[PDB]
């Protein structure tokens, strides 16, 4: 029984204000908070700030602090709902507000809630979280499947202060055998990539960006691409490790066209990509690069442009901006062949359930789902056991680099620990982590 | 009772091993992570020494004082060198929180309990946030190693870690603006990384940033100088990073001069580690009028012998505490109550290697010291302390109070 719901502002791994819930139950207090994005896409849920120019800079969030404990935590607590039926909990929060973006309340204020009742359930039945989200997304657990991390080793775009235009720069160790052996060597990449990124471009190259990557002041996807194959070999890890990008192409969508030095306000716009000038920009990459999946190559609503990228890709492309975790928008790029990959961004729409369906309905069309932090994240593990549940195979969740980010790896760590041998591994089965064995 | 112990290997804030510790009871299971400035070794001693032993000695978690005296007698090394200051002090956090749960209080009060602190109000810490990181924390010039704000004005933690934060921005926004967009950057603890070679390159910033941001009178500096980094041959190079030009190093009175500089310039209210951590006559001599808050951090090293001797010769007026340094919770306490008792002032620290652990943040509200760094507002590793102070805050309502101007002797406010 649910006694209390109670939200609070703390800050996440930027300095600035985000929700976090604590529902209460006879199991305990269950905590949840709330991410925040800096690329957000434009057909994201609501993300509520009080615009109050005097605190924070208008990035208060106590409005939808207030619309928790004022709005939903009595008619929560009144309701008296089976946290472990965890649709009726996401469809009561849903039916609060009413509108289909949570623009009433803001999913910031629904969505602490939501998590935080999964923790709660998982409780009540004695289960650790991932088990319980197996079960609510009736994902199979013989074995369970844990996740290769892409691991953000270098950060440009709206992540990172410097001329780089592709937000991220990931590598993923496909080729080891367990996830701590993933971590190890995606760690020694990492170590390897700081000392050579100080060596070749100045100490200061090696201070890192919002998600742990290094932040080298570099012009081109190539530079940074070199220097993370020489990080690779020098590490000693030639041939495990494969790369992911993801390009954010919308933070750089001005008019029709891509501009890859955006950072600066005098860019020449003679030197902005068409679409196809973008697509054979990725397909040189591609071809001398061992990347193995690309991230939002093209803007947000340009359908045309990844509908004839896709159709000659042939290795994991993933929607984010594109689809925004939203069933409505990933059967629009199913319909359109647009890509093969959801990005799950739980905040982006808002409840655990909706979250949920989005992965299903992206493995009903044999896509893949590669669960994902925020570039505003917190210490919440949420994602390292909604990963494991829903069996997916690849997670983001930062360079291991900040804590924020190590958060979810550590206890990625844990779970396959406590899982031994009725877990596998994804490594080279990635892309269909939902289907392995 | 404690019915299993268990030790295993996590990354810190770096990407690096540390030593986590599980300590189950009938309460559930209580995780300790230790920070880093052997971790396969120290996780094998947990497993195959301390875990069986503890297990079978059925020691009462309440008991602080018989969990530590188990450990260290355990060990039987005076710097625990046998078994691992990490494998141990794993252990010695995470009984205390099995002991909170066994009396259904918050770790705070229990920690509070401990070292019999005054709970009349509790006092919330001011937090000295490292917002602009130098030294061997970011890549750069900068000699110093932080440059701390401390809200010393507000009047609720609260405020203070809002106005903080507001700051930090202003800072990132004006650094940016001012050496260019990579100097923005964060360094190993949060603060912006700007590639600038003086102190007053570093705290003009922060003036601007503090004035920008509106909050002139009510934010102080502290400083990391952490000297011993940079004391080479006898004298103090400000760009030990680069080949640094010998004849620009400087002797102690020239360093000495400096600060006071500084001082006059900014409103600075605590300096640590202004000189090297063996040279007791410069620390001794600076102090006699130095006139604010000396902290004492490689100079100490939270060991009792040198921090009596450092009491004695009157070195310093406040003690860092790291933990992870002396390797026990009921040595900590007893170190912090030490310098109490000398009239000293205590700051509990973070390390640059962190892990999204909370203890620290429970620890500087138990102790009642009033004063608390644990990074900028920025990277979990930090905010997951500053957070935790929150929701004690937040917790107490009317039986709390923060430190504010009286930070360093907080152990005696209200
Ligand atoms: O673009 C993404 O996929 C995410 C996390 O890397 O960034 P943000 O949180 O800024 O949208
Ligand atoms: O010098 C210090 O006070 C600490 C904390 O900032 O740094 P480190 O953990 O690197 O010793
Ligand atoms: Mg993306
Ligand atoms: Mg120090
Ligand atoms: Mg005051």
């Amino acid at each position: 029984a649910v006694s209390k719901v109670y939200a609070r502002s703390v800050y996440d791994s930027r300095g600035n204000p985000t929700v976090e819930v604590e529902l209460t139950t006879e199991k305990g207090v269950f905590r949840s908070i709330v991410p925040s994005g800096a690329a957000t896409g434009v057909h994201e849920a609501l993300e509520m700030r009080d615009g109050d120019k005097s605190k924070w800079m208008g990035k208060g969030v106590l409005h939808a602090v207030k619309n928790v404990n004022d709005v939903i935590a009595p008619a929560f607590v009144k309701a008296n709902i089976d946290v472990k039926d965890q649709k009726a909990v996401d469809d009561f929060l849903i039916s609060l507000d009413g509108t289909a973006n949570k623009s009433k309340l803001g999913a910031n204020a629904i969505l602490g809630v939501s998590l935080a009742a999964s923790r709660a359930a998982a409780a009540e039945k004695n289960v650790p979280l991932y088990k319980h989200l197996a079960d609510l997304s009736k994902s199979k657990t013989s074995p369970y499947v844990l996740p290769v991390p892409f691991l953000n080793v270098l950060n440009g775009g709206s992540h990172a202060g410097g001329a780089l235009a592709l937000q991220e720069f990931m590598i993923a160790p496909t080729g080891a055998k367990t996830f701590a052996e993933a971590l190890r060597i995606g760690s020694e990449v990492y170590h390897n990539l700081k000392s050579l990124t100080k060596k070749r471009y100045g100490a200061s190259a090696g201070n890192v960006g919002d998600e742990g990557g290094v932040a080298p002041n570099i012009q081109t996807a190539e530079e940074a691409l070199d220097l993370i194959v020489d990080a690779i070999k020098a590490a000693g890890h030639d041939g495990k490790i494969k790369i992911g990008l993801d390009c954010a192409s919308s933070e750089f969508f001005k008019d029709g066209k891509y501009d890859l030095d955006f950072k600066n306000p005098n860019s020449d716009k003679s030197k902005w990509l068409t679409g196809p000038q973008l697509a054979d920009l990725y397909h040189s990459l591609m071809k001398r690069y061992p990347i193995v999946s690309i991230e939002d190559p093209f803007a947000e609503d340009d359908w045309e442009a990844w509908s004839h990228f896709f159709k000659t890709a042939g290795i994991q492309i993933v929607a984010d901006a594109l689809t925004v975790t939203n069933p409505k928008r990933i059967a629009t790029a199913i319909e359109k062949k647009a890509a093969d990959a959801l990005l799950l961004k739980v905040n982006q729409i808002g409840t655990l359930s909706e979250s949920i369906k989005a992965a299903q309905d992206s493995f009903a069309a044999g896509w893949g789902v590669m669960v994902s932090h925020r570039s505003g994240e917190t210490e919440d593990t949420f994602i390292a056991d909604l990963v494991v549940g829903l069996r997916t195979g690849q997670i983001k969740t930062g360079a291991p680099a900040r804590s924020e980010r190590l958060a979810k790896l550590n206890q990625l760590l844990r779970i396959e620990e406590e899982l031994g041998d009725n877990a596998v591994f994804a490594g080279e089965n990635f892309h269909h982590g939902d289907k392995l064995l």
